């Protein structure tokens, strides 16, 4: 019995979050301990300019590729991190672990933290107990599931965190002791198939507070939006000028979603929005941006709201 | 020595949180107990549909009676709590404890939580130790600053936190411990004066998350917006679209502040916005809802970008 | 068909959270809509004078009664109320969900938290959900694991948190969403049966701290103690002196497991103690009073480390 | 003029946390940028072996070498922290910054944390503004003070936090923006004068759960101890055994402070244990071993229950 590694492969985002991508197991050679690791620079840019042309590339490419490797690392900005998880967690039909990591600290800084996030991205996508998990992401010695995770702070190297339902696992010594599942379907389990698209349908999000404007909603109505989210306040409310342009979006064709500007919690249907009434759907415990992930998947699917509810009920 | 209580006065912006406004002191019969009551309705709305005339209200009411009562207690929805406590911080001249409370649940509900805040509320305005403290939120037996307070979860009765400092004071059977005190400036140390103003400037928030649209900031500005403030990705990026907009708008005389959706944590200088170069301001520890709040007010006094930075680094 | 309404059984063991156990239905009537209640006290004590004959007697109830009910509530003081869980956690083979209910405020108090949190551990006890996910904790409008959840503040009456896993679910207008399960085996999985028990294993825990005195240790030793907890500081390190004793009680008889004073995160193995070399068990996020528990019930089975760790590893 | 640095002083109590105290400047280049460093070894111990000797020590070194810098720096394990902060925090006479630092992650592991916490912990102690704070801890990013800052997780390089008031800035690119102060005396304001003393009061620590054995009370009682802690359940509750070792022990010449195993919140005065009644004295927000710190100074200066819980309410 020759004693054989995994074979991972790294799909990089952007730059690097250890020190080109060939070169990783130089910047980390810890990895070679662990893995077989092969780097493919998929785009470069800075994760401010995510989008779905990106979110498009990465999902076909882990499934056309899922056969080729144990399972995949994706090095990716913090900024939108959360976004493309959630996207990744909805449309990957791979059943092998896809991870990924960022880093809060420059690969040159002291103290970077790049090079241990990615040693323990590789671990995790190495854990045969990591599959049939959804798509994670693993950030400061933690597996957290790509549906809840969300970066809680602006600089902190612990800013990733699953505000809502807690971490999946820790990681010490290479090691992850798992005590949980998310319980939402994701993966091989979703309905969204985006293996033929080359667009997604439009979503935008709005932000509720004292004295809002209703001229964003407008004009993303006017830009004909598929639809629109709102980062409502509390428990999902809007302010009186945009709750009027959005209950009138609703009844002519624009899907709306009331999400919150709050950090934890779900915006809950039976609370202050009578949502059958106006048409519109509760996020639940998804927050604007994730949201916006799963209307715009919803989208591929359905037009009408008491289907798109049901998907915001089950993903 | 006849033992007598404070005059405290509470002016209501909606709905009871205990249970009509002169009728609080029998729905909590204990606040006979620390203080002498007057009740006055202001306004009666929801906080989701609070507004800049509510706030000049508000601001005016209190320097106007300032001599009349030993504090305030104002009884606001939870949704805008926090911005709402914000302005007030910055605009109110008198040195009696103003203390705002809400309730989490209908006082109509099991384990309603408006009664007991609102004792707590009075015992605060009622605690000489309270003065010079600044424009307070009293939630869950805590006493917290008007600047760094927000709602972290849409429905815990736990929601209102200071996220990035911490709390003044916990309030156990009457009393407040107060270990800390906000030392931004407050209250009549700010040269926000608002007795003779009826409207305040525009201000508007925009939102970043991937494949944002530009659309929303062209509105505001094609409004003649007075100022924007984006809810930046991470450390206060922008989606390279609305970056685009913001910057042709920061050289074209609208006031441009970078916060961040990201709940915790400053949005700094010095990082991957060189905030000279483009005529931007940076928010620090300011969300967009406090952000706005606080470039709304800097606009009463001055146009300049670097001026306007120096007032978020002072206030 | 007649709609009829589950059987739940509410089992106090301490004075009311509501306001006699036969009268809860009238402290709550909002009860009588969800479900059939019995009360029944088992004991009445105040739970910082929680012990090992009220955990065999609230086990041995339970396993006894779980064919004459749909599910039990029991009503317990917060002070142990994590420790009980645990243990019920461990020892309960009923397969009807048992929910675990208190109060941080007295029943009389201004907003009294028993009245709702009893309404939410009965909607959590009837909700056939709830059942096949061990023994549960219901405070604050959230479904909790017992192994996980804990107290985390003196007097908030958000104190009960799943600190290192998160929550199973959260509770909106008496439903549940449940998005987690605890991983680790419980109830009808745990080879801990108690049936037959009049008592336990003797455990006791000593605190580690600066200057920290061997003597609590060896009063533990002395007294032939079946095992001791260690409170270590930091990832379960033990001040020298306590070491001493400690290793010396391992190789004689006495089974040591290190846990942590700090209230999150595993005390691991592989870190500055080598535990195979001092025949100690690492009690992963097992806090002292926790790992207590697991430990006694261990030793009812064994008293050989290496099962004690692998039981540790386990449950 | 030439632009001159800041001397700082790095006093070392065990090993490196950056990779011998001489070479730490080669460790860590950008040192030199910002102070002039010197290094000595006071002690080399691992911090879970701290004791009354090693404080002594420090506070003497920093007193008595106060004139000799412009502030200090002390390297110490992260295990035991928090209990030297709080000693020194009460005891050190010098006006100049006293730092202290540590690393959760080895010097020599990917992406130790050791170098950027020196750098900050140096950037802290080198800034005017950390002057007349009481004695700071610097971790992840954060300034700390030293009486309520705590270890928060076992594993974690963000462990270090003020849990109960929160931190008092955040330290970004080299600079801090310091926004809060602790209200609690410290330093120079205490009457803890410990110059000539060679020992401390004994003072041990007892914890409390479901069956506590008093034995571990009663060890420290036969022993004649000075005082005891309990690390109580709930709000400072003690299980009837220990209560009443406690209670005999207060009466008979003991000093006996009732504190909390729960991680956050005051042992507060007016719950259920009549405080006046038993001698003994609440801790509030003193954790176990913080609550044994300033009991054991308190006996330097008076024996009298009553004027410890004064000295407990303003230290």
């Amino acid at each position: 019995h020759h004693h054989h590694l995994p074979n991972i492969t790294i799909l990089a985002t952007g730059g690097t979050i250890a020190g080109g991508v060939e070169n990783l197991v130089n910047a980390v050679p810890q990895l070679k301990d662990i893995a077989n690791v092969k780097g493919e620079q998929v785009v470069n840019i800075g994760s401010q300019d995510m989008n779905d042309n990106v979110w498009l590339t990465l999902a076909k490419k882990i499934n056309t590729d899922c056969d080729k490797t144990d399972g995949f690392v994706i090095t990716h900005g913090t900024d939108t991190m959360e976004e493309t998880a959630y996207f990744l967690d909805l449309t990957v039909k791979c059943d092998k672990p896809v991870v990924m990591v960022g880093a809060m600290r420059p690969s040159t800084s002291m103290s970077a933290d790049g090079p241990f996030n990615l040693y323990n991205a590789v671990v995790t996508a190495a854990d045969k107990a990591s599959a049939n998990r959804g798509v994670l992401v693993v950030m400061n010695d933690t597996v957290l599931d790509g549906r809840d995770v969300t970066k809680t702070n602006t600089t902190d190297v612990a800013t990733f965190k699953s505000v809502n339902y807690g971490p999946l696992g820790y990681i010490h010594n290479g090691k992850i002791d798992y005590q949980r599942t998310p319980a939402r379907k994701h993966t091989s389990d979703t309905p969204f198939d985006v293996s033929k698209l080359n667009e997604l349908p439009k979503v935008g999000i709005v932000y509720n507070y004292a004295n809002a404007s209703d001229l964003p909603a407008k004009a993303l109505v006017d830009a004909g939006y598929d639809g629109i989210v709102s980062a409502g306040v509390g428990n999902g409310n809007l302010y009186k000028s945009v709750f009027d342009t959005l209950a009138t979006a609703a009844k002519t064709g624009t899907a709306v979603v009331r999400s919150s500007r709050v950090p934890t919690g779900a915006t809950t249907q039976d609370a202050e929005v009578d949502d059958a009434k106006y048409g519109f759907v509760a996020s639940g415990t998804l927050n604007p941006q994730k949201a916006r992930v799963l209307l715009q998947l919803a989208l591929t699917q359905t037009k009408d709201p008491q289907q798109i509810q049901q998907i915001f009920n089950q993903y």
